[PDB]
């Protein structure tokens, strides 16, 4: 038993991890097969970044302009494209440790591992959510931008996540792995809004059963509710709405505890109403927004 | 910017787990150069745990009936010997993808990555803290009897933890990789006492002072105290008591923040003896002892 946030095992993006060097800028990319992936911004200086017309600064740059270096060994590069933010070095060999791969681009709401790392090399992993506003609360010095989050099914790695950049809130905004945002943001050193966060009010009830299958219970309560009576209570306190697909997604959960997802849903509208009273849930004195439903049954 | 529980990357430990299996229990196992380790106790069955003669058992057991598996491919087992709570399995193969590696035994308040795993497959890292009382609170199902704890420095993983059981409280328990337990602890199904646990002072400031680099400084105040006042409150709140030796591990940190190190516990005091008043730091609405000095000058 015990419950932790736990990461997925790393090995498998630590050997796709490199170091891009362009000009006097140098960032993480991640090499599969015969291509390295990393922010386009690489090409830019500091100076750069407050008004970057990307499409020209590239033009100014060539294949060899870009260093790239995984280990000890040195990369040749044969081709260089921009797809949206990403740029896309075709290198002369595939990366031996390519590992089954995917790109996916998630919700928000979803969980990954994040591989942070500086020069190419990591240096630690953790477990985190994309908010619904489209940033992450993440861990990343300067030098992080081409860190990657991802999944792994088995065998197979679904990458969602490139990192590119810090808002002046200290919360950060990154890619997927087609150079998509996610968010309204721009890879532009500008204030950039970041909308009204809110709670992933399908991940706190996950947690909820993850703490009853592990012992703690003191917040079950007698009551039940409707899932419009609930959502009047998320509202106020900035939950997001609970739809059928979420009470869906939390019957495996309700079938193993043998409590139904309402009587879930009222617990957790008397704790949003009265707080915890300086009680803790699985160690923690706050609600927790960051497992999944599919996380909570794989860990439990 | 940002801090988050990081664990170190696991690539390397990955490559050592492997399957480990005596009669009906299978386990996880450690491979590193021609030697397989694992906890003893692979050789009980339940009945045997409630009250086991390791030698007698292990007696009745040959070579041949340790079955060692790494992925898919079976290792040959020419030599066994129990050293304290750990088998040691002498196999015929040397890991191609042993690390460099020490095993070492940590002192209480030590951080460290685990990897779990189940039949010799890693499912997921995470970063915890061994308890002032030799427990750690782990995440561990059945079967995840074998999986490690480890520190990395640059290339070389230090080996300081190997899970063994869950003590009916729900808290975990395990040894060194000398099969020395840590704690009062022993093999064995019946009911042992962990002690009364203490907060890891030195930790949660640390964590203080990773707050103040990261923005969070509400929490700072106008008071200072004295090193004896101090220990007063912690005994009182169950925190581990205050040593010169751990206001000199946290110099580092009081010199990066321009805050002395008694002035962050004046701050420490006040927040134990008012609470936080639904406020939080660093995203949590407790203090955090999981931190170590060095974990948080490693993160920033
Ligand atoms: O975040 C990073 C580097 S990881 N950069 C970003 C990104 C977005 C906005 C501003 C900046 C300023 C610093 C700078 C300078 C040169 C290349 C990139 C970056
Ligand atoms: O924890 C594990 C397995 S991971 N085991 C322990 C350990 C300590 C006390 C009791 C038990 C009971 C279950 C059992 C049965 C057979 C071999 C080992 C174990």
């Amino acid at each position: 038993s015990g419950f932790r946030k736990m990461a997925f095992p790393s090995g498998k993006v630590e050997g796709c991890m490199v170091q891009v060097t362009c000009g006097t800028t140098t960032l993480n990319g991640l090499w599969l097969d015969d291509v390295v992936y990393c922010p386009r911004h690489v090409i830019c200086t500091s100076e750069d970044m407050l008004n970057p017309n990307y499409e020209d600064l590239l033009i100014r740059k060539s294949n060899h302009n870009f260093l790239v270096q995984a280990g000890n060994v040195q990369l040749r590069v044969i081709g260089h494209s921009m797809q949206n933010c990403v740029l896309k070095l075709k290198v002369d060999t595939a990366n031996p440790k390519t590992p089954k791969y995917k790109f996916v681009r998630i919700q928000p709401g979803q969980t990954f591992s994040v591989l942070a790392c500086y020069n190419g090399s990591p240096s630690g992993v953790y477990q985190c959510a994309m908010r619904p506003n489209f940033t992450i609360k993440g861990s990343f010095l300067n030098g992080s931008c081409g860190s990657v989050g991802f999944n792994i099914d088995y065998d197979c790695v679904s990458f969602c996540y490139m990192h590119h950049m810090e808002l002046p809130t200290g919360v950060h905004a990154g890619t997927d792995l087609e150079g998509n945002f996610y968010g309204p943001f721009v890879d532009r050193q500008t204030a950039q809004a970041a909308g009204t966060d809110t709670t992933i009010t399908v991940n706190v009830l996950a947690w909820l059963y993850a703490a009853v299958i592990n012992g703690d219970r003191w917040f079950l309560n007698r009551f039940t509710t409707t899932l419009n009576d609930f959502n009047l209570v998320a509202m106020k306190y900035n939950y997001e709405p609970l739809t059928q697909d979420h009470v869906d997604i939390l019957g495996p959960l309700s079938a193993q505890t043998g409590i139904a997802v309402l009587d879930m849903c009222a617990s957790l509208k008397e704790l949003l109403q009265n707080g915890m009273n300086g009680r803790t849930i699985l160690g923690s004195a706050l609600l927790e927004d960051e497992f999944t439903p599919f996380d909570v049954v794989r860990q439990c």
